């Protein structure tokens, strides 16, 4: 599961808003089909051309080639500056996120998604799923304080997942 960092993304877009077990669940199920196509297109594009590498430019296409293009800028957006900030120094540490590299590269190799993967890869992918799950939150999490409330309900969730020209989407 990635619940923990599901929550850990949570407490940094709003550290005094909850969610609902199911609610969770919900964000398990995105981040899991996102890293699903992302992952699996990025295993094509690298087998498309004859490369036995998934790198960071495969991500970065598949990123471009699924979200809807000022979402994908923001998301390269963050992948890049996940990139960089992990070169110039840990691990997950040094690209300054919550979503495990280890992980992420881990459940990308059992996968099978290619031959092998720079190390540069993992970091671009957890980069953009944890911009994407923080984007989910930060909006979800402020219609619940819109409403007074201080814990994300899946039905909030599923209102601001809809009703949003780009997650819809998603």
């Amino acid at each position: 599961s990635y619940s923990i960092y599901v929550y850990k993304v949570l407490k940094q877009v709003h550290p005094d808003t909850g969610i609902s077990s199911k609610a969770m669940g919900i964000m398990n199920s995105f981040v899991n089909d996102i890293f699903e196509r992302i992952a699996g297109e990025a295993s094509r594009l690298a087998h498309y051309n004859k490369r036995s590498t998934i790198t960071s430019r495969e991500i970065q296409t598949a990123v471009r080639l699924l979200l809807p293009g000022e979402l994908a800028k923001h998301a390269v957006s963050e992948g890049t500056k996940a990139v960089t900030k992990y070169t110039s120094s840990s691990r997950t540490v040094r690209a300054e996120l919550s979503f495990s590299v280890s992980q992420v590269e881990r459940s990308l190799r059992e996968g099978h998604y290619a031959q092998r993967l720079s190390r540069t890869a993992p970091v671009y992918l957890a980069a953009v799923i944890e911009y994407l799950t923080a984007k989910v939150l930060e909006l979800a999490g402020n219609e619940a304080q819109n409403s007074g409330e201080r814990n994300i309900t899946p039905l909030l969730l599923d209102m601001v997942v809809h009703n949003d020209r780009l997650l819809s989407t998603l």
